[PDB]
């Protein structure tokens, strides 16, 4: 098993994955903050304070009450300053012709500011083809959703195998997965795992939590995605540091 | 098999489905226009001219370059005037906690103007639970995506059966399906079928077309969803009338 720094140099590595892996090793962080807030001011204050602790900031631009492209300009300034990627968790899931417009256009112009986006594989490979016609020219990457954290997820068995095949057949654009575990044996592919908290539990709407030690150490994922475990805490900086240290040590102990 | 007018009166019918079925029978239309345009002026001119020909106008609010909630105010005026429902084709596909915010909030406030939305079933029933916590109080309905029109779709076999079970267990909110065919034997549930053109063919990004006669007449669906077959035509009104007459006659001939 290679370090994040060595994976950043693999011959078939995508440039976005390389940039991410380099800054993960430099900063000793494999934490993605899920910045699940409705105010631009809160998003930017979290990005600035937690920037040093995270490899990535995951957005849901469509829950932000005061979205403007200028808010995203301020977020890019912080991402450059503190060295993290921006991941818009849009979960594209339409025919190729539709997702290309949803990615490039409308009010959000997601491709203009998002290093990474993600897509469901259920529509077939046209979803990836459509996205890549916008994303490849704009030097972007995509994650495919191979497994989900929620109760009753149908992303199991043959579905997960289809996501892995799709990623591997579109390696020019697809840089990894949303998954609960290592699903690809190819080290050029990132595994990002949501549904993470230090304590056992869930929410009232089908979310299920596992610990950083379980998902990084035992299940072999690369990055933890954490929302409420940080966002709902009083001291979001110390919460981020707890999750960072947990995920980083789990990674180190798997390397040996 | 019951007429649309008789289905509108079924004991377990959802109010949104009843309203739709009534206006389908009154207007002799089972055509949903996919208004896949980037300009508000074009969306509103299409809604006004084609309103009399359609039972429903399907939007992708996130490809509209000049979206404002006022554009949607003007669309609701036309929907009321010409008697059609508004369907936002958002394809919600996240955990329940996330989709409730995506449905109610952000810039789009989808639940404030959309009669219908749709959701993927891949995350499990939490996607429906989350949406219904916003949609039930706002007297809205939801369609579950049981089958898709695109090449390589994984929405087949056990997946489609899971979508039907989910719909039937959430009939307070779920009014039907996006599907290629009749998937539910319960007549209270609408079947809406995209991937429709009069001529054989496809697009370059995995879309596959079937005719109105095939999907309404042979496959037993209720409503055709048509985008480019109308939108790319020179005379979009005459194109809409051709699709309306095709879908309506296919429906009548299945009734006998
Ligand atoms: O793509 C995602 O990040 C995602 C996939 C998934 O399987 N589960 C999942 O929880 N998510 C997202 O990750 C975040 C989890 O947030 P918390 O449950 O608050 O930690 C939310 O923003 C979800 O939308
Ligand atoms: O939910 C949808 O309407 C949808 C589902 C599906 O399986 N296939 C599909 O084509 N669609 C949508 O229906 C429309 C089809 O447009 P045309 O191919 O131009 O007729 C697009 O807006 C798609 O996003």
């Amino acid at each position: 098993e290679l370090s994040f720094g060595a994976r950043a140099e693999l011959p078939r590595i995508h440039p976005v994955a390389s940039k991410l892996l380099r800054l993960m090793q430099k900063k000793e962080t494999n934490l993605c903050l899920s910045a699940d807030v409705s105010l631009a001011r809160e998003l930017l204050q979290l990005a600035d304070a937690l920037g040093p602790s995270i490899c990535m900031l995951k957005t849901h631009v469509d829950i932000l009450n005061d979205f403007t492209l200028d808010v995203m300009k301020e977020l890019i300034t912080l991402a450059k300053c503190h060295e993290f990627l921006i991941f818009e968790d849009r979960k594209f899931a339409d025919i190729g012709n539709t997702v290309k417009k949803q990615y490039e256009g409308g009010i959000f112009k997601i491709a203009s500011w998002a290093d990474l986006v993600n897509a469901h594989v259920v529509p077939g490979s046209g979803v990836v083809k459509g996205l890549q016609e916008v994303g490849l020219p704009l030097h972007r990457g995509c994650l495919l959703i191979a497994e989900m954290s929620s109760t009753g997820s149908l992303a199991t068995g043959d579905y997960t195998r289809a996501a892995v095949r799709m990623a591997e057949e579109h390696s020019e654009f697809v840089v990894g997965f949303i998954s609960g575990s290592r699903v690809s044996m190819k080290p050029e592919f990132l595994h990002l795992t949501p549904g993470v908290q230090l304590e056992a539990g869930g929410d009232n709407l089908g979310q299920q939590y596992n610990s950083p030690q379980e998902v990084i150490g035992k299940r072999g994922s690369d990055i933890i995605i954490v929302g409420r475990g940080i966002i709902s805490a009083a001291d979001r900086l110390e919460a981020a540091e707890m999750y960072r240290k947990a995920a980083w040590e789990a990674y180190l102990s798997r390397l040996g």
